[PDB]
């Protein structure tokens, strides 16, 4: 049961940008979005794919725990925070692609494919480079499909161990205070058009949880901060957060 | 390896209060405090005891998971947030004593005693009410003894399941942002003199973790906010948080 609220389009308009925000009220089982069309349009997941990749890597033992260090390959890249050792927590935090390319190669195409099928994740197609298909390959997922996946994760219903799911949800921790907790993951797709930014996750309250998924046009990296800002603007408007 | 920095006493001085802050650098295995003596002075743990109590209740199945609802008994108490249903997460957040009294009674004195010895927790003494000894009974623990206990919890080395320790650490989540994560539990001892406030836990950074434990004189409930404020002033001074 979904409803369309075009009033949110304002928040995209003030920045002369466009996109979609999708919300799901878990208690009342009702969804909300500014654009039913784009809510169901499938895009490359980019770094939002770090969530299922982490789940699979943990469940298969490629990653022993959230403390295991994956040392820098010594190759200096454009993003400074990538040029150092990382564990699952910091690799998530800084979207360290090369670490997750390593995860992917260790997982392999066969097992990766099977797990994504079990997760009912997007179009379940990993055609392309084994360790970059989420950046320039065949996998596609929509905002509404992101919620469905994230809801399974929250309820520990995905086909991996409870432990693997708890660990990934820890690594998803983005913000917490006396009012709410946000567990989420950003995304930035640049290799295939249209260039877009992602933000997917949920908001924990004392007695409810609001799942969210948004994407927006991202012609340049200048507007990346708007991924979170526009989402929070919508959450505030809907009185979900102060 | 310990060092004493009396300069922190200022932060207590500005509020006509006194107390101790204890810091432990996990990477370097070095401790810091403003008062070596009071750091080793044992007090009633009060609501900081919700950490071990939670661990035991989970491991014994008294608490199935962090979602299980413990219903309000319909009795109206002085604390507004207590007069409602709670789970482990909200019970922690609001220090809901009556919930944890239930936990204790279901655990029983024999098993409770057994667990605290295994935890090597404080003086390991549960004299008093089976279900209020941490508020007005014989159990005592010092700031440094709190840290040692918390360090075990962090490393999943306590004699309970890994799952139980992960769930309690989830429930300890207090604050998170791009700079740090704080997992902690407040305490407020009023039934036995001297009345004191607690704050114990740790600060997670990208490359280190700082465990902390503080207590301070708390003649009235007016100064409760100082538990966090003073601790953070010390953290800022030592360049641990911005
Ligand atoms: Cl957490």
């Amino acid at each position: 049961e979904w409803q369309e609220n075009k009033s949110w389009n304002a928040h995209f308009t003030e920045h002369k940008s466009q996109g979609v925000v999708v919300l799901w009220n878990e208690n009342k089982q009702q969804g909300f979005t500014n654009n039913l069309k784009r809510a169901n349009q499938a895009f490359l997941p980019a770094s939002t794919f770090k969530i299922p990749n982490s789940l699979i890597a943990l469940d298969l033992g490629v990653v022993k725990d959230e403390h295991q260090v994956f040392k820098w390959d010594g190759q200096t890249r454009d993003i400074a925070t990538w040029n150092r050792d990382h564990n699952l927590i910091t690799a998530m935090k800084y979207s360290v692609v090369p670490v997750y390319q390593y995860f992917a190669r260790q997982i392999g195409e066969a097992r990766m494919s099977k797990m994504l099928h079990a997760f009912d994740y997007g179009n379940e197609d990993i055609s392309g480079n084994v360790d970059s298909f989420w950046l320039d390959g065949g996998i596609r997922i929509s905002a509404t499909e992101q919620i469905s996946f994230l809801r399974k994760l929250y309820h520990n219903k995905l086909h991996v161990s409870e432990r693997s799911q708890r660990i990934v949800k820890q690594a998803m921790l983005t913000e917490a205070n006396g009012d709410y907790i946000i567990r989420a993951k950003t995304g930035y797709s640049t290799r295939i058009e249209p260039k877009i930014g992602w933000w997917v996750g949920w908001v924990e309250l004392d007695d409810n949880v609001w799942f969210f998924a948004m994407n927006m046009d991202m012609p340049t990296s200048d507007g990346l901060g708007l991924r979170q800002a526009i989402t929070k603007e919508v959450l505030k408007q809907e009185k979900i957060i102060p």
